[PDB]
């Protein structure tokens, strides 16, 4: 059969699948709402971002499935470092990649490369376009990877408790929206300050009724607004993200699967006492937040979207439990218990 | 002919020159009447007032040093009250209130005066604040021949609560948070002092918050102890208090000459007492403190703001209380105002 | 005691209550003093503020009602100014303008004001700026006991100014480009006002332009024809303008409640008249808009730098006058910045 | 204490109780201020109301048939007045307009009333609108004691006024449509009533229209000769009615009795006369009915928003003046909206 991805580029739907490459390997993420009890069953290899920037969620997988070790890595963290030798050699029947992120995209090589091989290959988004790509996404995936029950489910799941915000938010007009800085990487990056503009977590900001002061300074999903400019903007909400994990003494926000309140809270402190951002009446104020950053990137970013309502409007968002969502997405979906701590507020 | 706040009928006088205060604190809503001459027109008052209230007392005092030899006709409690001092000081009218730290409807002082000639008016800001606050202005206008300043006084507080109202009247009561206030917090022999239908629960009720006491009292103050509180575990916790700086007593620091720092300290301290420190809105930070003499003044608008800005902070991220404050100073007021009369939890 | 612009020696009051301004829009210098309490002082004003502002007005009605009830002593012109009514509110001390659309150093009502017994302060952002925008601002502060404030905001001042001199005060002439300001421009009668040897043209000299009216008139403001414009054939052209966004009639749209679409639509409209709509300068996109009020106000910092980045794009290209407004509100004023005060063709 | 619209001052009273109407369709401003109690403080209004809003009338009638009892103190014309009836009827205040089917500011009337120590007030919705409609709600709003029903209506208007002129106020004058209003069209004895810069023009010019008459006239009201409209031949054609259907006189049935069906086929016999019926707006179909009375009624803001719509059709799909009249019946009157205000020719 035959399906659109996200890249409007038709794949045919392989009879059955059991060899599934993963471009970027926190892709993993939107696999594993499809994959039940077996998460690793059907994948033959993936980018070494999932290993390597994700080491908490991996950590955790790892005590429960120890041949994830042994999943072969097709590279570390960028698209460059991808030897298309060692990927073909796997004999794949079909790969995932991102319109963006640290894996191919629409024009590399190896997308041709696989092309020529016979290799079915499907383009998924999470993290250029999340309000228009997230569900079709899945949709997809489901067909492709013939789990078409457990992708319908996730849907369900993710508009219902999407809905809960946006019933409010969507009716909510401009002027009475706070303004909204997202640091992404906060503290972790060699220059200040990486952000989100028309897309990534600015979509989750839109969805949640607040207004992306970084909107209208960038062209693209990712991009750079310099201190003094966050400064000048003041903006009402400071979120600053970050996936550290506890024991790593550089630089960032800890949050994920291994890290306590406390770790996050003591963190966040520090992320928030540097020069310049100390001054943000945000700050001074106490509407300052962490946000665990790979929600940048996976179809879990309701979790972000509802952590953003509630950061927006307290009470109206009272009711409102991200813990709660999380639990019953990982009881319905997935093969390992929640634990740690994705979201924090400042003390 | 005017009708007071107890349904009594009052000849106002045709020119009044001393004026005597039941309680010294109904001074707040002659303040706002009397303009740059705030203590001419005074005969004498309840030493609440100077006793309860020393900061904004000593700010007055600074400018207005006369304010020292206004008699004090008792103490705090209407059962300290000399009637026969009250009565060498040939009053022309009398202002007492419904309840309080001084004579009530029935005391045996208002049956005194009624026999010696001189009116008595009853106002209330009290005991049911949105029924009387602005009634008792519009009277008070008409009784010291200030009918102006007390207009002016009622269309400022009218639009300044509309812009809560016309938000908190419309929502519904399965979205507001609950609320408990802990009045003269910490200070009180046994806790839990609050509001029930009555006083700042009236507050709690137009800036759309849902109290947790009003259906625990009869009255418009009582008591709820500890750990009917703790059950209940309300949203959102608020502590009043009007201490002094400079006082070793237990309880919270607000008022004239309080600093933002010295009412955040004091008000931690409140917040670190057993059983108060494990409630969810402590943890949570939803955690205030307002000043204690609200209970009784219509400047209780700030306090309604405040309560709005914390029930629904978004909602009211651009209503700012020190600026109805300093309007209200610059308007009506002969005193700069100075120190922190709310604070939020570090 | 202080010398004031026009070399008049003040002497300074002890304390301040009751400030006359002689130019509303004198109540920019006023409102960088003020802090959070910008209208607690001031007795009267000329209604330009009020009439030739309408925008910055409304914004500051809105947080602070009663500027409505600050009586006008005239409307936009010295000669309307009832000199009875000015004397009545009992100034304590009077601000003045060495020139504008209020009273000036020869004029009746300084003497009448002098004879009253009330120091009269003459400040000047207008004829010179350069000269005399900071040493009024430090007179101003001594006058009006606010040192603290003046000085920050000198600080400030001349901090930011340094940012565009220090590239600029080392340019030969050569190396600069030729400038036209046209003041109001499309909104007078006659075709073209302009700034002479002083005024905007101030601005331009600092921010490293050449005004090439500066030679062509005697004063700070005058007029040049049409024809002269067009066959000196600037290399930068730049109109002024405060309309009102909802104001159908001619000029630019530019002030706090003016989005950038509005400023652009009617800059256009601007540049597409006879004549004008032939300049090199505007053919080629070098033609701007500035607030015109600027031409009277210090916080005229914010045009000499959107000067400089007109002038020198890439030498300026880290500057922004958009944060220098925004660290100006905040530390100094108690509203928030809205509006386009400063435009670029499409 | 108050400035009215002709300049004068009037003494705000303390309590109303008989508000006299010079024109009885100044009724409109009067009923955004008392509630559900509409007919309660009048002591009588000219008959224009009665007998030139017949349809208005009925309705506050089957709710309030008290309002027949209401004295006419003349007919349609200020000269049919009685002056001895108006006395008689011992108003505390009288609301007259600066132009009207009632006395203006030189009346016998209003000298006698300020004879007898009756304060008069001057509104204007009608010769200018725009300057005019907000000022003298405000003003209203104090002398009768409805402060708070003013400012929010006041509100209202200039919000819903923006929805407009956030988007008009941009769109330069080469590409606004050419506009024809002829005023009780087809009712007249001479073709063809107008407006000048006044009346329904201030809405032309605020909803972004070019009226043809602006500068053929000099006051806001006039007459244009027939050919000259044909000469012109604007963009949009606008006839104003307000006959009731039950009445088979010439003009556009428009009015809360009215059906759309009954608008449009009123509207037709108004188009198909003979030399409007060349008209290019009339063959291309911009042509257009709006209610009459909305030449002297601070509904105004309804003809506002319906003239931008017929203007700019795409730019205000979105704006919708019967959600907006709804907005204004259910916010502040005392009765249900019915029939059709504006149609659109087939
Ligand atoms: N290690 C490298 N040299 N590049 C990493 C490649 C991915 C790159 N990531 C980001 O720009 C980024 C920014 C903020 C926060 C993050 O977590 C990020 O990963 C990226 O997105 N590249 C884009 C644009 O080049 C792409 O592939 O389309
Ligand atoms: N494309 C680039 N050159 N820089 C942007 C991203 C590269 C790198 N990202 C991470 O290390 C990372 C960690 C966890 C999760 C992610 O998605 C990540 O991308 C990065 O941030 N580099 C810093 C240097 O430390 C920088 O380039 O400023
Ligand atoms: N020092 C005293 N013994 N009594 C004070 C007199 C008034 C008494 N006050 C309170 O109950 C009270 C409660 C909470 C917070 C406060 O500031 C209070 O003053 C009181 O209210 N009495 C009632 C009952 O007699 C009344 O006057 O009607
Ligand atoms: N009804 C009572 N017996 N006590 C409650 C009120 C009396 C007393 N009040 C104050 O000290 C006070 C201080 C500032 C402002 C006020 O309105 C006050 O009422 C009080 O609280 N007594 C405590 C023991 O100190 C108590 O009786 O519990
Ligand atoms: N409406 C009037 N008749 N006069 C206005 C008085 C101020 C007069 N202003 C200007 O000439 C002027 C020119 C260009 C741009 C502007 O904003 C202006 O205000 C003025 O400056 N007069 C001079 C000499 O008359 C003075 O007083 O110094
Ligand atoms: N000195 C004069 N006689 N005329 C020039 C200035 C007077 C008047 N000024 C303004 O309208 C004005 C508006 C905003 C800000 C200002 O500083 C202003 O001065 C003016 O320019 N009138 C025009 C008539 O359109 C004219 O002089 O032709
Ligand atoms: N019924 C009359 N004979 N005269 C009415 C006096 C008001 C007169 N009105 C109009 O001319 C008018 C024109 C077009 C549409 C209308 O609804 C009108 O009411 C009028 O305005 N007269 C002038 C001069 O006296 C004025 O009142 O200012
Ligand atoms: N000034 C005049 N002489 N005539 C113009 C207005 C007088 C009269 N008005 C009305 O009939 C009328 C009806 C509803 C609402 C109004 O405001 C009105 O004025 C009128 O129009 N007479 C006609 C004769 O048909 C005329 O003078 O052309
Ligand atoms: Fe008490
Ligand atoms: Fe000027």
């Amino acid at each position: 059969e035959n399906i659109t991805d996200m890249a409007g580029r038709s794949v045919v739907i392989p009879a059955k699948v059991e060899r599934i490459l993963l471009g970027e390997g926190r892709l993993f993420y939107a696999v594993s709402l499809l994959e039940g009890q077996k998460p690793f069953d059907r994948i033959v290899g993936w980018q070494g971002d999932f290993r390597k920037l994700d080491t908490q969620t991996y950590a955790v997988y790892k005590a429960k499935f120890p041949q994830v070790d042994n999943i072969p890595l097709i590279g570390n963290t960028t698209a460059d470092s991808i030897s298309p030798e060692k990927v073909l050699t796997l004999n794949p029947d079909i790969a995932i990649f991102g319109l963006s992120g640290h894996g191919p995209g629409k024009n590399s090589e190896l997308v041709k490369q696989l092309e020529k091989a016979g290799v079915p290959v499907v383009f998924v988004d999470f993290r250029t376009s999340p309000l228009k790509n997230t569900l079709p996404s899945m949709r997809v995936l489901g067909k492709v990877l013939h789990r078409e029950q457990q992708a319908n489910d996730y849907i369900k799941f993710y508009e219902d408790n999407v809905r809960k915000v946006t019933e409010i938010t969507s009716k909510i007009p401009a002027d009475k929206k706070p303004s909204v800085f997202i640091e992404l990487r906060a503290g972790a990056m060699e220059e200040c300050c990486g952000t989100a503009g028309k897309g990534n977590m600015g979509d989750f900001i839109d969805q949640a009724g607040g207004n992306n002061m970084a909107k209208n300074l960038l062209p693209g999903a990712l991009g750079t607004v310099n201190l003094e400019k966050v400064l000048s903007t003041n903006p009402d909400i400071y979120i600053a993200s970050g996936g550290k994990a506890p024991d790593n003494n550089a630089p960032g926000v800890s949050l994920g699967a291994q890290v306590t309140k406390e770790q996050a809270q003591s963190s966040l402190q520090t992320i928030l006492d540097r020069k310049g951002i100390n001054t943000l009446s945000a700050v001074k104020n106490g509407r300052s937040y962490g946000i665990w950053h790979n929600f940048y990137n996976s179809p879990y970013n309701v979790l972000a979207i509802q952590s953003f309502a509630k950061w927006f409007y307290p009470q109206q968002f009272a009711d409102l439990d991200p813990n709660n969502t999380m639990n019953s997405l990982y009881s319905q979906f997935l093969a390992i218990e929640p634990t740690g701590t994705y979201w924090v507020d400042s003390t």
